[PDB]
């Protein structure tokens, strides 16, 4: 019993943080067989960022000039080409700890585990979700860029996640790793903003079904809904329209705990337009939407 | 920028969970050399752990008796002995990934990373903070045993935790590793219960710190007030009384912010008698207390 924020267990990634250092720059780089994988913003200096030019800047640059670390082990860099926003570096050794892998672009809703780098160390682990605005609530100092998001299969590390930028409102942004941004966001210091955020509504469905594992079930009412009157009472509170696709997703934890989707969102819906009345729902007073219906199937069944 | 409840890269202690089954129960193990440490309710059947004589059930036990399991390879138990509730078995393989470490005894108040094991494979990793009536607040199901609470400090690994039981509030309870547990409990099947709780006051100025490093600075009042006169107001709220020690701990942190530790007091004391009034801090609705002053040193400095 218990419910709790979890992140996936870090050591496949930590044996795949290296430090990358070109100039006065320095910051991480995932090292998976014998490519070095970073933002390209390692070949700016502090005045280059505010407007950069990366493939002016990039041409002007040879293998020599990037100073790759596992370690105290300097890594030979033997090839360079840059992706999107992502730098790819080759190396004369390939990573003995390489775990097995893949390159996936995770869609809004979905939640990755975030693992903190500085100086090619990793500092921490913490769960983050993808918003629909396309940004994330991390937690990311100077230097924590090259630090990546992933999700682990039994024994494989899906990397969908390379921390950029931070916005003006706290908010981070990153890209996959293939260099492609998530949102509309571009790697030059200027003021950039992200879309209105909504509530991830299928992720608050899922948590209340978590709540009900944990013995939580005061916001249980006697009533049922129709998916069309739902969307409809939820969508002044900017829920996002919950689809039949949400629907078939929240089925392995309807039948577990014998609540009927349907049922969860009449009892959402109460919530919604009622509130709380001080009561709290898994110990929380706000309504919760960073877990998914697989992070509670994870730890609820 | 960014403030999130951060859990210690756990890396370190996966190379050591292995998988300890005996007779029909199987939990977790720490393969720390030579020797695994585990729950001593390995040795026990169902019906034996209403009420049992660990001593009476490990004497009929040998060596052969106990099956780990350090992923695909069975080590050779060649020693057993237990120290208080845990159970240490001597193998023939001294583990080639052992870190550098140490044992610790936390106090309360104190927070640790919590690496939740199933069957020796590590399944996720969260922080928890040894409350005053010695219960953490995690999240284990069956087979969770022996997974342990750790911190890093560098490269040395301090395990200061291994999971036993759970209460019937909830909460969860267990040894530190030399077999000794948290709180006046036993390992046993039957009703116990955890003393009174109480809000770990040093830890809710700090996270109040981190609020303000972050720009949640609303809370922020022009008053100051004296140790004496903020604890009595504190008291009738269930704060523990904040010591001269914790005044000397908060230091850093009111030096980084600029911020007098009873300049905060004063802060805290009008949200404890007037409340938020429907604003938050940090996202948050109430007041946080599970994070301690190295813990907000460590992610805003
Ligand atoms: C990479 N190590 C840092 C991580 C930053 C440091 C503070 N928290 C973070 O997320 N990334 C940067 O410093 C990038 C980098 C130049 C500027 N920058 C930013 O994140 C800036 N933000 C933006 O320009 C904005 F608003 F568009 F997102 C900064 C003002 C420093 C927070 C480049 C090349 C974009
Ligand atoms: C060890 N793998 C489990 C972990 C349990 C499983 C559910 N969540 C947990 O924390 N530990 C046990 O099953 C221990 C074990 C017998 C009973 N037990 C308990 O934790 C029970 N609780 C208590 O007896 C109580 F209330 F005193 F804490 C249980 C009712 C199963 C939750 C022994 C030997 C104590």
């Amino acid at each position: 019993s218990g419910f709790r924020k979890m992140a996936f267990p870090s050591g496949k990634v930590e044996g795949c943080m290296v430090q990358v250092t070109c100039g006065t720059t320095t910051l991480n780089g995932l090292w998976l067989d014998d490519v070095v994988y970073c933002p390209r913003h390692v070949i700016c200096t502090s005045e280059d960022m505010l407007n950069p030019n990366y493939e002016d800047l990039l041409i002007r640059k040879s293998n020599h000039n990037f100073l790759v670390q596992a370690g105290n082990v300097q890594l030979r860099v033997i090839g360079h080409s840059m992706q999107n926003c992502v730098l790819k570096l080759k190396v004369d050794t390939a990573n003995p700890k390489t775990p097995k892998y893949k390159f996936v672009r995770i869609q809004p809703g979905q939640t990755f585990s975030v693992l903190a780098c500085y100086n090619g160390s990793p500092s921490g682990v913490y769960q983050c979700a993808m918003r629909p605005n396309f940004t994330i609530k991390g937690s990311f100092l100077n230097g924590s860029c090259g630090s990546v998001g992933f999700n682990i299969d039994y024994d494989c590390v899906s990397f969908c996640y390379m921390h950029h930028m931070e916005l003006p409102t706290g908010v981070h942004v990153g890209t996959d790793l293939e260099g492609n941004f998530y949102g509309p966001f571009v790697d030059r210091q200027t003021a950039q903003a992200a879309g209105t955020d909504t509530t991830i509504t299928v992720n608050v469905l899922a948590w209340l079904y978590a709540a009900v594992i944990n013995g939580d079930r005061w916001f249980l009412n006697r009533f049922t809904t129709t998916l069309n009157d739902f969307n409809l009472v939820a969508m002044k509170y900017n829920y996002e329209p919950l689809t039949q696709d949400h629907v078939d997703i929240l089925g392995p934890l309807s039948a577990q705990t014998g609540i009927a989707v349907l049922d969860m969102c009449a009892s959402l819906k109460e919530l919604l337009q009622n509130g709380m009345n001080g009561r709290t729902i898994l110990g929380s007073a706000l309504l919760e939407d960073e877990f998914t219906p697989f992070d509670v199937v994870r730890q609820c069944s």
